[PDB]
């Protein structure tokens, strides 16, 4: 059904692509791209999701 997520499975990363596709959380702050979204829900430790894609 309509989920919104990109997959996180293998992060946080030691570095990261600099194209800007912002992604807006549950928190509706921005992380700027898959990676700097998926290592704050890596740290987050699960809990925080995706909102809707692109910026907040």
């Amino acid at each position: 059904l309509a989920a919104v997520s990109v997959d996180c499975s293998e992060y946080p990363k030691p570095a990261c692509t600099l194209e800007y596709r912002p992604l807006c959380g549950s928190d509706n702050k921005t992380y700027g791209n898959k990676c700097n979204f998926c290592n704050a829900v890596v740290e987050s430790n699960g809990t925080l999701t995706l909102s809707h894609f692109g910026k907040c």
